[PDB]
């Protein structure tokens, strides 16, 4: 705590997403520094989804790609907890829009 912890340093998000109905789509995380400088997460942080996920959101935790096989259509903020290795988390969002056949 002299130092600072990672998730002050780094910003992560995902891209908005359309999917059909019935169909695959994936979506991957990107992260910024405080000034919106492209960033490199540090190496070995991790991803999981939150407990209220759609069931049709799977996560690949080693890097944070999310494979999504929806579903009702609708708009859904599929949560995703990012935690770094020095055991700090950001939450962020995955946005999708499942939109029917
Ligand atoms: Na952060």
């Amino acid at each position: 705590s002299i130092t600072q912890p990672m998730a002050e340093t780094y910003n992560p998000s995902y891209r908005p997403v359309n999917v059909e109905q019935g169909q695959t789509a994936t979506d991957k995380p990107s992260f910024t520094t405080q000034d919106d400088k492209d960033a490199t997460a540090p190496t070995g942080t991790t991803f999981t989804t939150g407990t209220d996920t759609p069931t049709w959101a799977t996560i690949d935790p080693s890097n944070g790609t999310v494979t999504l096989k929806p579903g009702t259509p609708g708009a859904y903020n599929v949560p995703v907890t990012v935690t770094y290795p020095d055991k700090s988390t950001d939450e962020t969002t995955v946005p999708v829009i499942v939109t029917k056949a």
